[PDB]
């Protein structure tokens, strides 16, 4: 899902799509090390 979507891209705009936004972040920070591409 878009939420998904987002940790693919590993990128935080994205996860505002996403419904658990900050968990989407956190994840999204798991995902690709910070700041983000």
């Amino acid at each position: 899902d878009i939420c998904d979507i987002a940790i693919a891209q590993c990128s935080l705009t994205l996860c505002q799509d996403c419904e658990n936004t900050p968990i989407c972040e956190l994840a999204v920070k798991g995902s690709c090390p910070p700041p983000w591409s």
